[PDB]
């Protein structure tokens, strides 16, 4: 699909069976999703945005859906205020800018 | 111009004579560029990031030249690590995401 950006480009993700909302960021190196437990193995990470940096657990080779899209990789957990895709999974299902 | 994001979406800008770097971004409202001088008048404002909030200047109708494509509109000026071109402009040179 095309989505323009008059509104916040939200989409409907799939991961460990929960549905979530989440923001498609292209200003985003990583993907981050708010605190949770996913399976397996993780290491403490530290990344920064505006305003500051937050800590987080990275957790390696996760599958999210994104709008029925496969996509596996490097997904972090923590404090933020939005579910964040990054580029690390837009990649993953062939997201582009376009203009 | 259709970018992918193996890399950051590092486009050419030009603002106020001055050609800077700056990063297409979906995940943002928001344009927030580095600090620098502009003409006409401008507001205090608040915005938050994945760390916090910083304290930035807002300037209406700003002429800014963003990958050979003209946008006038808000431009927030502040302590950025980035140049960031938010949804504000982006929407203004017709840019999409796409996959
Ligand atoms: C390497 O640095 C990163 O890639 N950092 C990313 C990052 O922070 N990416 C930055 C760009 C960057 C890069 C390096 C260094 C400083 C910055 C812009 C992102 O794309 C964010 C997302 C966001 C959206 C919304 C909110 C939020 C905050 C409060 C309430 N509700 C929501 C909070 C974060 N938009 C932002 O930070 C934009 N925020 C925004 O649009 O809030 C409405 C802003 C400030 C640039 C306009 C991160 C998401 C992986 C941590």
């Amino acid at each position: 699909p095309q989505i323009t950006l008059w509104q916040r480009p939200l989409v409907t993700i799939k991961i460990g069976g929960q549905l979530k909302e989440a923001l498609l960021d292209t200003g985003a190196d990583d993907t981050v999703l708010e605190e949770m437990n996913l399976p397996g193995r993780w290491k403490p990470k530290m990344i920064g945005g505006i305003g500051g940096f937050i800590k987080v657990r990275q957790y390696d080779q996760i599958l999210i859906e994104i709008c029925g899209h496969k996509a596996i990789g490097t997904v972090l957990v923590g404090p933020t205020p939005v579910n964040i895709i990054g580029r690390n999974l837009l990649t993953q299902i062939g997201c582009t800018l376009n203009f």
